């Protein structure tokens, strides 16, 4: 539930795995990759002719990336799905966002 997430963290109002259209309970790591590559080629601004639509794309490819630094590094990932799990815990996720970064 995305009223319980913080705009300033991680991947803001969306959850990282559904930007990937990945599943947390069916993840790995190969999946995530193949899904990430997919959306950042789909997303990329060499793709697109002229500068506005090149910096909206820039804006997504920028989420998509978040979501994978978010979901690849191990650590990242057991912090996030804490966060998922625990939104009335404000400061520790805060703090554990900021501190590993
Ligand atoms: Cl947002």
């Amino acid at each position: 539930n995305a009223v319980g997430f913080a705009p300033e963290l991680y991947c803001g109002l969306e959850n990282c795995y559904d930007v990937l259209e990945v599943n947390r309970e069916e993840f790995d790591k190969q999946k995530l990759a193949k899904a990430y590559r997919a959306l950042a080629r789909k997303h990329h601004p060499d793709r697109v002719k002229n500068k506005e639509e090149k910096l909206l794309a820039e804006e997504r490819f920028r989420v998509i990336a978040t979501a994978y630094e978010t979901l690849k590094d191990d650590e990242a990932k057991t912090n996030y799905d804490y966060y998922l799990d625990h939104p009335d815990q404000r400061f520790y996720n805060y703090y554990q966002y900021y501190r590993l970064r």
